[PDB]
């Protein structure tokens, strides 16, 4: 149980700076080179806010916020002054760690694909739009279930190892 | 009254990281992609100005920062150096947040549609114009009420707790 | 005569916080879309430069630096080494923010409108040009001038206090 | 044995200072001057997905990041408070170096060629497109893969300088 | 001679602040909104090389980073370790400050036009072009000539007073 | 001997901050606004890269972060603690400030032309195009010669001094 | 009653010419020039659909050829071989040159109007269309009534005339 | 049966010169002004290929040049040189006007529509398009049938008269 | 008072011919070669439509077509078939070429000039435009009015010759 | 044998007539509206020269006047003025005609296509271009085909019937 | 003296004929080709109207047209109906055409010239326009004065003659 | 010697028909067709100019006019009124046809390239630009080719027959 909290720490450690680092820049041309096959003004903003209405980046520097407020409070707390304090504050670390993995395979699943089929007002009948950069996304949405799933396994080894 | 404080100290350090991090690049193209049905020069800048007269980023920052005023007050007299003072800092706290939590409701409401419906000079009669990013922006006006919210909850409960 | 200098320190600080957070951006896009009914090449640039010749955001800055230089002066002297250039100092200070709070009348006025009329070469005859942002321009405008006007009579009342 | 430790840390803080000022601003343009010969919508798109899946600065970022996890392990480990670990880590960081280096000779190879011929879809048939800064990009692979070799005959030293 | 150098401190650092904050941006769009009425390939290049061959924020931050490089020698001097030095090095800064403003004086003179007059290679004969902000570059160079002239009157001040 | 010190790092730390501030934005539109008379798609791309495979502002920052690895070197190994590694030192640093001067002049000479003719794959036969901001460039490349000269000469000054 | 059928003879024949030699030719622009304010495909269709159903020159060249057949039928009567037939056709032209008049009357008035107002689908709401050579068309449109009457007063003398 | 001979002689001539004189010249624009709501090459060939197959006005003229070939067979037998002949020329006459009367009706209908919906290659999916002049094509179509309805009737007269 | 009637019949002959070959095709061009300097749409129709009213050649062939109407009426009644007629022809000849050539006069003057300046809604304000080959009409516009000025003398001539 | 003649002389003006008509209103935008879907200069023409080398209506016309020429020489001869001379027209007759049809099926065949695939240069490797109205023209090709195997089966008829 | 009448005759009718037949369409184009380098509304327009102010082919229909009244007024006179009348009507010939090549060449000389220096309002300066096909032009014009010498070579001998 | 008369006559008739009906539509669009590489204006008209001098129609309607000036000729004196003439015009007729096949073969040559090599002012260096219908154009050339020859065969024939 002692090696465990190193490489918890070593994790969100790693997943912030991934998420600092590179992630604002694969997604700054999101709405600028995506297109569609039409001549109807209007169309490319219903088509673009229909397939991507909140994007990945916004999701995961919102979960990375909400995930270190127990630890924030601890401190608060401490620095006014616990054993009770801290199961409550790992049971809902827990917690918001489970939720977030559940609502990320809800949202968006394992994969972007490269064309979208549109039918919202003020396109005529069903178009076809094309997304920039399906690849690199499939890649960085991977690797982000990947490291959750790590955190998740952790925090639920530690819990059970005090009961 | 003890974890009052606390989850007061937290929530505001968690809306000044939200605001400050993330929604200064969802309103970053607001004017850029808004486009109108017409050819008449000027009739987008005469539309979009219209439709959003104040920026929600615009408000929210100086919103946050009216309502710090008070504690830097206090931290000036006690270095300058206190009870009446901190009753007095209480309640005009408490007055500035009610203000413009009512503000937000009566500037914007809760939601952003998709269209808007535009009659001014120099467009010829009523003309439609599309938006960018309503869903998010929606989220975002919910998620920010949903925050003042608690804050205003939590003085009005130390407010009482004094007396 | 107690509370006037530090409600004088706290309107400072509000001041150069709203100047430098915010006011860089709303006049970004300024000359970019600016617009003319017109064919004629170089009478945007003519028409933009005749309408704004400084514009506000750098004059505000200025007026900002300008108004600590007798801190500065103070500091370095004392840091060298005291009542009679403090009294030089104040009256100094006292010049200064009222010739600016007039000037910013003479340069601009009180609000900012839609459109515009223009008659300079290389334009043939007079044209008509649209301007971007008024309302929130307008709001700015006014919002400063209040903030000028309570920081004067604040440093008059102390002038006249010591006397 | 002596002197390979100071150019191991010369070289890895050489590497980061290479990557972290220049590299970013030699690939911004990579999208947008890549152009095909072409009238279908979204071939662009596509055919710039197929050439270029993860680019080469996402890739050295995340192995820089990378290669110096087990020195933040080691470092958490003593704070708590070892030759076992060291050991350990050394091994670790050997094997890290030597699948990246072998991971990038197998995605990219030695050159970047300034035609590119695609075959995907929406493009009909064959087509032909233009790369932007081909020459600068080899130079840059050939030096990284360089530096890289130099780190990984290091480490293997001192591996078997212990034994 | 006390009040002098308490000035001349004065003068310097408000002169950085200005050029440092506000400069940058006044001439960052100033060959992207540069016009020619013509239609002939590089002919607006070689009107604007023609027109602005140094531009003026290139001039002052130059000007400005070579009139502080003999107190640089002194610190690192009395680092290692000095009246003849003092009087060396000053000798040396009057000598560069009036360089300096005569170089300004005879590279821009006191104004910017609105139109230039232009017949280089591959223009045919002789063009008209139009020039962006003329009267906002004309007030930055009146200032700064102001600035420069305030600072020679002083160091020549101390000069004539040591003697 | 004495001086000759100094003034080496006065120099050093003159060319570091004149590289760093501003020349990154010479360079920025370089290929944006490099423009050939041709209607081929593709001609740009090649003529740019062939006129410039290697950017000035590259090869300066490399060759600045090349120049001062071997103190570097000397800092870790003091740190971990002498004459035999400062006369190797010096010996290195005089060998790889000759070898870039040289590799300077042969790769760029003393001057940029304004017009370039190319005869590369995809443009037919032989095409001219036209270059951005010529004179600035040709002041730039001969100001970092005249400092290179001067280190250069500095340095084997102090290596014949000890001998 | 011998003057009134030479007239008519001439009536007849002027009014072909005028026809046949110069209306061609004033509305073969007219729909290569009819423009509408708008950004949708199909507008200008519909809206010149819906303000011109039938053009002027179709409808006098179906009246003109209409208004000779009885002639030839007796010709042709004539030919094979009567003072009926005479009575006959004559009564049968004065009905179609006054049911040509009113329908003319009905159809069109007595004016071409500059602007028209637009209301159909695919239009959103109502538009704004501009119509080329109103005043010409007007004249035109007055000259053929003022003929049409001539020859409706001549018809009605005739058979009154015989009775 | 004499006057029958005459109108139909007379219904003859009429037809010819309607179509001879002014259908050249509402069908002259009908590809030109056609178009389609997409920004796929060759969609609007591929629609407007599959909407009018043949053209109103070739199939009219072949009609009629069909209709007068027994006439110049009877006519170059009597320059040679009979009541065999006229039996058999006038039923074939018959039989030719009834075919051509019913395959207008299968080939066209009654009416000419404003929007046309088409999913032929290379259009995706379905796409909507529309039509030049369709309620002057729509008159013109009705006037023709009724035209062919009467030469029917009275062809059938006479070969009932004869028996 | 012999040849004035051959030199009548040669000049009459001589402008029909003059009319009938070359006039079509100078106006040709009249409204696509008719420009304004505007964005506004339908300022042109405007402006065209109230520079020229009624075109110069549609006014000559109705002068010339109604000046032969008083021969047509003479050879009909001959046909039907005489001094008086003649004089009462001859006079109104007359009457209806002065007529013609006063209102010439009246509506065009002697000359067509380059510029026009045009305030007809929707061009805002006054607008300037340009026409095309102003000289050639101008020549054109002499000649006729040469001519019909002859044609006047001569059949006053006549006119009083008879008594 | 009779009545062989008579229609060999309508089928003859028939087709005539047919060709004369209504074929060079077809064919006159068949280049106009031939696109291919490119972006390189000169591969329109290039793909249209070898998708079309002779026009159907240039083939069509020669053919016509060259199998009039037998007639020509025997009118001439008997003007200057047999049986012998008429035999042998008969048998030139005969041959022309079938060589025409023959050439007609070996240069067109029996369909024009929708699609055309082109390969010649400059186009780069294999595109894709669309032809403009081939259902009309696969008709027209058909029916000309029929009349000419009509008019070869009649003159070998009369070949046979002479021997 | 009798060829010589012969040859005259031949030569009128030669010269109608060629200027009947090809002059009309060489000049069709002689506007729409017609092109300036500048960015200024109505410069073509200007520049066009002073390089070309009559065209030519105008000036040889109304040369042709006038130099054959004479034999006009002579028939008419005939056929009421001398030698006195064919020897004014010669002589007047003579003149004519004397008058009219001298026009001829003081109008245009021997050559059109393929550059034209334009410097009329609303031309800024002086800007260069290229004309449509020179040599043709340049041909054109050789033939019909060598046409015109031989005329007048032959009228003169025919004057001389008869004396 | 009797048939050869015959058929000149019937080989003139046949090429006159020729190149009056088809031969004006194949050229229509020669000049806005045709298409250079290149960005410079005035370069298409310069090289079409030079590749282009005179146009095939209008050689061969010049040499079709100009080879029936002897006929005319005789016409005209006998229709005044002869073997002598007979001769001198057979002679003539002969020099005038060998001398147009000579001329053609020298101007044309026996092809139409496809591409063209263009070095003429205002085009920098030498540019590639593509012709329209090259292969009709070579048949066409070959074809009137082959047809000179013919009629210059048979009138050596006549000539040398009566000798």
């Amino acid at each position: 149980t002692m090696i465990g909290r190193i490489l918890l720490t070593v994790v969100v450690i790693f997943r912030i700076l991934i998420v600092a680092i590179v992630g604002e820049t694969v997604y700054d041309d999101e709405q600028t080179m995506f297109v569609c096959n039409t001549l109807q003004p209007g169309c490319n903003q219903a088509c673009y806010d229909r397939a991507f209405p909140i994007s990945h980046i916004r999701y995961w520097v919102f979960q990375i916020i909400m995930v270190c407020t127990p630890s924030l409070c601890f401190i608060t707390y401490s620095v006014h002054q616990i054993s009770r304090f801290y199961i409550i504050q790992v049971v809902f670390r827990n917690a918001l760690e489970i939720g977030f993995l559940v609502g990320q395979y809800f949202l968006y699943g394992f994969s972007v694909p490269g064309l979208y089929e549109c039918n919202r007002y003020p396109c005529i009948k069903e178009v076809e739009c094309y997304v920039s950069r399906p690849t690199e996304k499939t890649v960085f949405l991977v690797f982000m279930f990947a490291v959750s799933g790590i955190c998740v396994v952790l925090n639920l080894a530690e819990l059970n190892h005090l009961g």
